[PDB]
C-alpha cells in the first residue's frame, strides 16, 4: 500500500501525491498527524493552533469527499509516534512526503524510523521551483527584489499588454503607494467567519493544553476552510483592493487591518494557491474593480516579495539563521509578550498581535523589526517571537522577513539598506504618536519618544560599518554633524531607556 503523509502547511487539493496517485485511490492511504511535541518548539498562538488544526481537519473530510481513505491521527505526542505506528499498522511499502517548505523539517522526517521507505516529491506549492530559482539567482553576488518581481511578471504573463509591455505604462507603482493616513477615512471591515462545529472542538482542545502558549484563544474569527479563505479573497477584491495601493504603509490607532487582505495565513496553509490569487486580482482589474497601482501593488506582494523570500530561505545556506551582522545581542524586553509599554505605536501593535495574531506589513517593518534592530535586541529571539505570534508564521518567510528584510542582520544579503528610522518616519506614516505619552520631536529626557535616543546611538554605534556599505551617506552626514558631547548626552538616553524597559 502507498501512504501519503500530509503536513499541516500542505493542504493542497492539488498535492502532487493525489495527482499521480489518483487512478490508484484504493490503493493508497493518507496520513494527517496533529504532534503535541511540534506545538511545544514554541509559545504559540492559541489561533496559530487552533487555525493549523481545524484547517488539517477540515482537508482531511474534504479528501475522504472524494474518496480517498484518510486517517487522522489527533493530539499525537510526536510524529515518531504517530507515523512509525500508522506505517506498522496499515503495512505501509512507501510513504510519499512533499518536501517541506520549511528547510529544518526535512531532517526531522529523514531521521523517523519507519518501516516503510521514504519517495520525497517536490514542492510545488510557489510559483518558481527552488531549482529555478537557483538557475536564476546563481549569477549575481547581489540580488534585487525588483528584477526578480519583473521576471516574474513575465514567465507568468502577469499585468501585460499584448505587445508585452507592463498594463500602465510602467512596472512598478510603488511610489505612488506611500500617501499617510487621511484623518477620518474609515477602513473597511476585516473578513470574519464564525467557528464551525469541528473548530469549535479544537478551540476547546487546545483551551485545555498544558503548553506554555500565547494571546487570546478567542474570538477566532479566521478562515479555516478552501471555501472561507476564496470568500475572504473575494471580499478583499470587490471592497478593499480599490484602495490597498494608497494607504498600504499608513497606520492608525485602533485600525488593526485597513486596506490589508489577511490572507497570509491562509496561502501559507495551502489552502489558496499564489497563481489564482494573482489571476483572480488580474480579473479583477479586467473587471473595473480597482486601479492598476493598488492592482499592480498587490500583485507585486505575492510574485516579488512573497516568491522572493521562499526562494532565498532555500537559496541561502542553512545556517543564514544565526546571522548577526550588529552583533546585537539583548534580549527581548517583557513587554513583546504582555504588550504591557506606553510606547504607543508599540502598544497597538502587540494589543492586535495578542488579539488576532496579525500587525500589518508597515507595523512588521517599521514599527516592531524597527524597534529590534534600533534596540539591539538579539535578532534570533525577535524572529522566533514573529515567529510564535503571527499567524501566518513559518521558518521561510520569518528567517527572511526578519533577519532579512527588518534586522538587516544578514548585512544587506536581502535587502538594500536597513530600514532603521527614528520617530520621524513613524509620526509621518501614523496617527500613533498624537495619542502617545512621548513626544517624537525630543530626543533627550523623560519625554522623548525612545526611538530618537535608539536611532541616533544606533548610528554611532555601527557608523563605521554602516559607512563602508556605502547606502546611507545622506544619514550618516547628518550624524557626523551632532559633536561629542551631543552623541555622549545621547549614548546615555539610549543606555537609560534599555535599562528601563
Ligand atoms: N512575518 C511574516 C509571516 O510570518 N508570514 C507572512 O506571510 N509574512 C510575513 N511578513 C511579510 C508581510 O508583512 C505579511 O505577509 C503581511 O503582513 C500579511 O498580511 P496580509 O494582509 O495578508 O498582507 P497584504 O494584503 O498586505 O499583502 C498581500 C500578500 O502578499 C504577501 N506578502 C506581502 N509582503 C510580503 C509577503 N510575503 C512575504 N514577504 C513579504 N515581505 C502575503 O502573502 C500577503 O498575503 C513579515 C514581514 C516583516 C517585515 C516581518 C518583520 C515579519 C514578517
Ligand atoms: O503536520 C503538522 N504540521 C504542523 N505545522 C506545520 C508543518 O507543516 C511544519 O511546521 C512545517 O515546518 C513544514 O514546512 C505546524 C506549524 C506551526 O507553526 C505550529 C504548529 C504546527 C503543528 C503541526 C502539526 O501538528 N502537524
Ligand atoms: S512618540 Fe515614539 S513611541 Fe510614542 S508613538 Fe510616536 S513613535 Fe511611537
Amino acid at each position: 500500500t502507498v501512504g501519503i503523509w500530509i503536513l499541516g502547511d500542505q493542504l493542497t487539493l492539488q498535492h502532487p501525491a493525489l495527482s499521480s496517485r489518483a487512478v490508484d485511490q484504493s490503493q493508497t492511504r493518507i496520513l494527517l498527524v496533529e504532534s503535541l511535541e511540534h506545538a511545544q518548539r514554541r509559545p504559540y498562538h492559541r489561533q496559530k493552533l487552533v487555525l493549523l488544526w481545524s484547517a488539517m481537519r477540515h482537508f482531511a473530510d474534504e479528501l475522504r469527499s472524494q474518496g480517498w481513505t484518510v486517517d487522522y491521527v489527533e493530539q499525537a505526542d510526536s510524529f515518531q509516534t504517530a507515523v512509525s505506528a500508522w506505517c506498522q499498522q496499515y503495512q505501509i511499502a512507501e510513504l510519499q512526503v512533499m518536501e517541506p517548505a520549511d528547510r529544518s523539517f526535512r531532517a526531522i522526517i529523514s531521521s523517523l524510523e519507519l518501516t516503510s521507505s521514504l519517495h520525497w516529491l517536490s514542492n510545488c506549492q510557489f510559483l518558481w521551483s527552488t531549482a529555478e530559482f537557483t538557475a536564476w539567482a546563481k549569477p549575481y553576488r547581489q540580488l534585487r527584489l525588483e528584477n526578480f518581481y519583473r521576471e516574474g511578471r513575465k514567465r507568468w504573463q502577469v499585468l501585460l499588454t499584448e505587445d508585452q509591455e507592463p498594463i500602465g505604462g510602467q512596472w512598478n507603482f510603488d511610489p505612488e503607494n506611500r500617501k499617510p493616513p487621511k484623518t477620518g477615512l474609515q477602513p473597511p471591515p476585516a473578513a470574519h467567519f464564525l467557528p464551525d462545529a469541528i473548530t469549535q472542538t479544537v478551540i476547546e482542545t487546545v483551551r485545555s493544553l498544558e503548553l506554555p502558549l500565547y494571546g487570546k484563544l478567542e474570538p477566532f474569527h479566521w478562515p479555516v476552510t478552501r471555501s472561507q479563505a476564496l470568500e475572504a479573497l473575494d471580499q478583499f477584491l470587490t471592497v478593499k483592493l480599490k484602495t490597498f495601493g494608497p494607504y498600504q504603509d499608513a497606520m492608525v490607532s485602533g485600525q488593526a487591518t485597513m486596506w490589508h487582505s489577511l490572507i497570509a495565513p491562509a496561502l501559507n496553509l495551502g489552502l489558496l494557491h499564489p497563481l489564482e490569487v494573482i489571476r483572480q486580482t488580474e480579473q479583477a482589474f479586467h473587471n473595473n474593480q480597482a486601479p492598476i497601482a493598488s492592482v499592480e501593488g498587490f500583485i507585486r506582494q505575492i510574485l516579488g516579495w512573497r516568491e522572493y523570500m521562499y526562494g532565498l530561505h532555500h537559496y541561502f545556506p542553512d545556517t543564514y539563521g544565526q546571522s548577526n551582522w550588529f552583533e546585537h545581542d539583548r534580549p527581548l524586553p517583557e513587554f513583546f509578550w504582555t504588550g504591557q509599554t506606553d510606547l504607543h505605536c508599540l502598544q497597538q501593535c502587540f494589543q492586535q498581535i495578542e488579539a488576532i495574531g496579525y500587525s500589518h506589513h508597515i507595523q512588521r517593518l517599521m514599527i516592531l523589526a524597527n524597534f529590534a534592530l534600533i534596540a539591539g535586541l538579539d535578532p534570533w529571539a525577535v524572529k522566533e517571537w514573529f515567529q510564535a505570534t503571527h499567524l501566518d508564521a513559518y521558518d521561510w518567510v520569518m528567517e527572511t522577513n526578519v533577519l532579512g528584510m527588518g534586522l538587516f542582520a544578514d548585512g544587506g544579503k536581502l535587502a538594500s539598506k536597513p530600514y532603521a528610522a527614528s520617530a520621524n518616519y513613524i509620526n509621518r506614516m501614523s496617527n500613533y504618536c498624537q495619542n502617545c505619552r512621548y513626544d517624537p520631536k525630543q530626543r533627550l529626557g523623560d519625554r522623548a519618544c525612545p526611538f530618537n535616543a535608539l536611532y541616533w546611538d544606533f548610528l554611532d554605534r555601527h557608523e563605521q560599518k554602516l559607512q563602508a556599505q556605502g547606502r546611507m551617506g545622506l544619514i550618516l552626514k547628518q550624524l557626523q554633524k551632532l559633536p561629542d558631547s551631543d552623541r555622549a548626552a545621547i549614548r546615555d538616553q539610549a543606555a537609560h531607556w534599555q535599562a528601563s524597559w
